[PDB]
């Protein structure tokens, strides 16, 4: 389309491996150059290799490698997925989200202003951040909820600096917002591929308190689609959400991991500490990214895990 | 009430000095550290240095010295003052504004978190940002509005964070936004001791851009007053708005501090380029301040700038 170079950060990552490998087979005349930090929810074999397909190792807070990527790669477009994942109920973590999500994003959009060459900065967020319309004019968004938790707030602090670019410098920004992603590449520590490789290991479901906790899930797939239309179709300054239907508790999501699987429920489930922070995610509407065409192909979630399930069989051991 | 050893953030720059001096005046027995990393616009003269008034040199970042000081000193109460001031038109001048005042906020807020035994941590903010209410009987925010430039942005995502710290651990924050403030102890870098001082060094007044930006200017005794009143009747959450209705242009401003220098304004203004960002501000009321019984002490604009051209011709050699 209107992408000959491309800067995805995050790229060896779950949603920025998905994102690399859909680009690569879709157009096979765009440069992609994956950047990042190689850390452990991270593996090169996430991502199909070819002669378009190159690996830069840094940090999204690297100032002069991403200048240097930029300027020397003449990188038009960055899709920006580096965002921090790990959540513990340890002292500091919430920090590390700060750094990566706020600082690295801010540094990216600097760099972005100095190069002053870029034709789109797409920064990928979440259901986490809920955007409130203008009722005049539902294209622009007025304002974020208050965040209930620091990790949703690093979410919502990023968004505001990222549009900001755009309203103070013209950077042409796009934001999506995302449910949570399931599909294959996803380092075993999130709820459905920790559960799917847990069943394949014999060990019990942790559930974190009571199970009672609500996500909407979408495919990596319906996911990569969604970004690949918005780059390419979206209007510069806007946030696209990438909403589906498809709500789930944490012990409806055992129960279908357990049929999956050919085991019980009861006596798979060991209770464990609840996280000590609210965990609220808004149901977005996908009305202006279904105008722009895109439409959800992975409506049957059984059928999607049964796949899953089978994948993590094969290929869990690269983790 | 409540306040027996204070932490107060910034001490040594313009509000938190005033706000120091204010609490050793009003009271005979709070002990005050001064925590503060003592840059070009703050000064060890702007405090009245006394037996309950101490200096720790510091970082906000400085997990490990906060860490020590919250523990060792016994601090009831966090009075954050120390944001990032210092705006020009330089590459990277946005990133030290995400470091100082998201990254170093968070870092005293998951201190705090770890210490345990705060009763409040105030934090201070701006007009740059603007939160809707719930309800006018609940008055609770529940949303910020979008900033239009990277400086409000990362004042915004500060608040996202403080506020988050009580929605998910009940860490007991109050925000506080503010007008812009005049008064002793300001480093001549902001609009009106910069006029004040060029006036007195017989130097030309800088109008950045048009000059026709509207700010409000409320005093720095009458914010003291108001950070107090709030912090020991505040409601634990909530967020106060401390601010008159006292607009003016800078070139309202500059005629002001012109007549009182006893000079004409044509051929003393020289016209310089506009910042290269979007900034207006919100319009704010002092009705929930007022309610906690604040009433303004310090009204007749020109009468007070009188005054403050007086102490600067006195005390600018500090700066
Ligand atoms: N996974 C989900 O369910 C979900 C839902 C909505 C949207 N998102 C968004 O998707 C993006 C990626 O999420 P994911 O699940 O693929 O995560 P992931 O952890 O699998 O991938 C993140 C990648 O970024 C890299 N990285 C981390 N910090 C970096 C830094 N400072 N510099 C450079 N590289 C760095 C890691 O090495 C990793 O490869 C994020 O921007 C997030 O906001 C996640
Ligand atoms: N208005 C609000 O008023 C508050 C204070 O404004 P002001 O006009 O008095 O500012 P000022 O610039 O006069 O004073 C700020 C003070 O903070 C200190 N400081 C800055 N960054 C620091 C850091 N990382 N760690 C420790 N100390 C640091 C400076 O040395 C200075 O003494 C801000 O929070 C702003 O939002
Ligand atoms: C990984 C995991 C998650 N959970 C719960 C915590 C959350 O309520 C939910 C999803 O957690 P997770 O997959 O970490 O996703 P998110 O980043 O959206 O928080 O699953 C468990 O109960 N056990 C587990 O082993
Ligand atoms: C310091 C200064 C400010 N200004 C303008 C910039 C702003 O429009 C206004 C106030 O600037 P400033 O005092 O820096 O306040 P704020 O942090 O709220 O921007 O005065 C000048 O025109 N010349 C100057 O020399
Ligand atoms: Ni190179």
């Amino acid at each position: 389309g209107h992408m000959k170079n491309i800067l995805v950060t995050g790229g060896l990552g779950f949603i920025g491996s998905n994102f690399v490998n859909h680009i690569s087979s879709k157009y096979d005349n765009v440069n992609i150059y994956v950047y990042d930090i190689g850390d452990y929810c991270a593996s090169v074999e996430n991502v199909e290799w070819n002669n378009r397909t190159k690996l830069i190792k840094g940090d999204i807070r690297n100032f002069d490698l991403i200048m240097h990527t930029l300027t020397e790669h003449e990188i038009d477009t960055i899709v920006h997925f580096a965002a921090h994942s790990h959540v513990d109920n340890s002292f500091k973590n919430s920090l590390a989200f700060t750094e990566t999500n706020v600082f690295g994003t801010h540094v990216l959009l600097e760099c972005s202003r100095m190069y002053g060459k870029l034709k789109l900065f797409f920064h990928m967020s979440t259901d986490e951040v809920y955007g409130e319309i203008d009722t005049t004019d539902t294209s622009r968004e007025v304002s974020l909820l208050c965040p209930t938790n620091p990790y949703a707030a690093t979410k919502a602090g990023a968004e505001h600096i990222v549009k900001s670019y755009f309203l103070s410098y013209k950077l042409p920004i796009i934001i999506a917002r995302c449910n949570n992603v399931y599909g294959r590449n996803q380092y075993p520590e999130k709820l459905i591929p920790k559960f799917i490789c847990s069943l394949l290991d014999g060990k019990k479901l942790h559930i974190q308190g009571t199970g009672n906790s609500r996500r909407n899930f979408i495919h990596a797939i319906d996911v990569a689609d969604a970004v690949d239309l918005v780059i390419n179709n979206g209007v510069i300054g806007e946030t696209y959400n990438i909403g589906v239907t498809n709500e789930h508790s944490v012990l409806d999501v055992a129960q279908i991991l357990c049929d999956i699987a050919g085991v019980n429920l009861e006596n798979q489930l060991e209770y464990v500490p609840d996280r000590l922070f609210n965990d609220f995610r808004y149901n977005i509407t996908n009305d202006k990214i279904k105008s722009l065409g895109w439409e959800q192909s992975r409506k049957d979630f059984k059928k999607e895990l049964v796949e899953l399930f089978d994948w993590y069989k094969v290929n869990r051991h690269r983790y």
